[PDB]
């Protein structure tokens, strides 16, 4: 009756919003891993100490030193077991599959993520997803994998395991198709909301003139930085359109993008009938994380507010500017291509995020980073057809080579 769980990206917001819940109701969740990049080993010390995992694996092998030294700290403050360390490549994939946890809570970002996601699915323990970029990535092997061109999340297939949204528009999208019966599935309409980011009603030559600082300043939500900066360009909404596509079996065409920047309106699906149902909240990443977690339970936290439409104001909605913020577009085009053009999409974006964080290049370039890269792979083979999971992990490495190799116009 408890609920094993594994987290992946423990340090990260999402890992840290996870254990919040798991403090608050520690008759239902056990932690039984821990895994993390080791960029901030004083928070996985204190994480291991608090939640006593028997596994934790750590991303960075050279600071294995550094924290069995943290570790003794904490074990003078109050001794606990220690756990097994696992390390390397392999070192995910086999947490993933460790029998004796129930839930892997998948959010480690990035196409790292997509391995052990499909091993411990195939190792019938289900998935909490935040990691999007696996199911941009590797859409089509998710799909084979639990056998179903449909609605991916859930068990409405009427052993795999299975597989449940974190991230808040498939949340909401979700929590609104509760009930709706298969004769009304899939839905005419899917409606993703995005708050349009920081860079709202900007014109193209005012974003040449955009610092790091200012993109990672997100008006709604505080989150990591690789998202934060996505919502600045609307890669992020682009990204979660792909996602959805595989997700909820939708074409491209049923799926619409529109600008809530009161981020009231989660993401909603219009039906056969006409009758939209839309999932209303605030902010905060616990509700779908904690949903993820209890599906089809609900739980009742001390945080668990709910929002007051008189006092929030009024509520506006509007196309997005698709000439401004082109990676919208790069992310439509993309899904239409099919094959590994998605995968190619998300490594060039991961990698021009990467490098507009370390001040080499710049805001705008981000986009004419991802257009460089999907223009050459539209050059090169169009053979698509089958999606190995092998053919993904190739098309990822060359895209990040050639996303690196751009270099901005001069
Ligand atoms: N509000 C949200 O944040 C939100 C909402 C919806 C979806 N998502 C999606 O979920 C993913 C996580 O987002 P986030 O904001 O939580 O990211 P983040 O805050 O930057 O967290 C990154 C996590 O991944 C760990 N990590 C990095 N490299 C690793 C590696 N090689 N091996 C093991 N762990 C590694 C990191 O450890 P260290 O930092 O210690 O190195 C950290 O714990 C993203 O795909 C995001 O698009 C996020
Ligand atoms: O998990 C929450 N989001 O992905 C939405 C916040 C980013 P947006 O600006 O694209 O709505
Ligand atoms: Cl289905
Ligand atoms: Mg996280
Ligand atoms: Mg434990
Ligand atoms: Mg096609």
């Amino acid at each position: 009756r408890v609920k094993r769980l594994v987290v992946l990206g423990s340090t990260g917001s999402i890992g840290k919003s996870t254990l919040e819940i798991a403090r608050e109701f520690p008759d239902i969740f056990q932690i039984v891993g821990l895994a993390a990049g080791g960029s901030n080993l004083a928070l996985l010390a204190e994480q291991v100490a608090a939640f006593r995992p028997q596994y934790v694996y750590l991303g960075d092998s050279s600071k294995v030193a550094e924290l069995q030294e943290r570790l003794n700290d904490h074990e003078r403050s109050a001794a606990f077991p220690r756990p097994r360390l696992l390390l390397g490549d392999e070192g995910l994939a086999e947490l993933a599959c460790v029998p004796n946890y129930d839930i892997l809570v998948s959010a480690i970002v990035g196409f790292k993520g997509v391995l052990p996601t499909l091993k411990a699915l195939e190792a019938g323990k289900d998935v909490a997803l935040a990691n999007k970029e696996a199911l941009v990535a590797a859409g089509p092997v998710f799909r084979c994998l639990l056998s179903t061109r449909g609605l991916l999340y859930g068990d409405q297939e009427r052993k795999c395991g299975l597989l449940l949204p974190v991230d808040s528009e498939h949340s909401a999208i979700f929590q609104a198709l509760q009930g709706v019966p298969a004769s009304c599935y899939p839905p005419r309409k899917l409606l993703l909301t995005a708050s349009g980011g920081p860079f709202r009603g900007r014109t193209r030559d005012e974003l040449e003139q955009v610092t790091l600082e200012s993109a990672l300043k997100h008006p709604k939500w505080s989150m990591g930085a690789k998202i934060t900066i996505d919502s600045a360009t609307l890669m992020n909404k682009g990204l979660e359109v792909i996602e959805a596509h595989f997700a909820f079996g939708c074409p491209y065409s049923s799926i619409e993008v529109l600008v809530h920047p009161q981020a009231v309106i989660h993401s909603a699906v219009e039906l056969r009938d006409g009758a939209t149902l839309a999932q209303l909240g605030l902010p905060d990443m616990k509700l779908p994380i904690a949903y993820a977690l209890t599906w089809p339970h609900r739980l009742a936290a001390p945080w668990s507010a709910g929002v007051d439409l008189t006092r929030e104001g009024n509520l506006t909605f509007e196309k997005p500017d698709l000439n401004t913020f082109g990676c919208l577009g790069l992310a439509y085009e993309a899904g239409e291509r099919g094959g590994v053009a998605p995968a190619c999409l998300n490594a060039a974006n991961e990698v021009a995020v990467e490098r507009f964080r370390n001040k080499e290049i710049g805001f705008v370039d981000i986009e004419d980073t991802v257009r460089h890269v999907m223009a050459l792979q539209e050059r090169e083979r169009d053979n698509f057809s089958d999606v190995s999971l092998q053919d993904v992990f190739d098309a990822d490495h060359w895209a990040r080579t050639a996303a690196r190799a751009f270099k901005p116009r001069k």
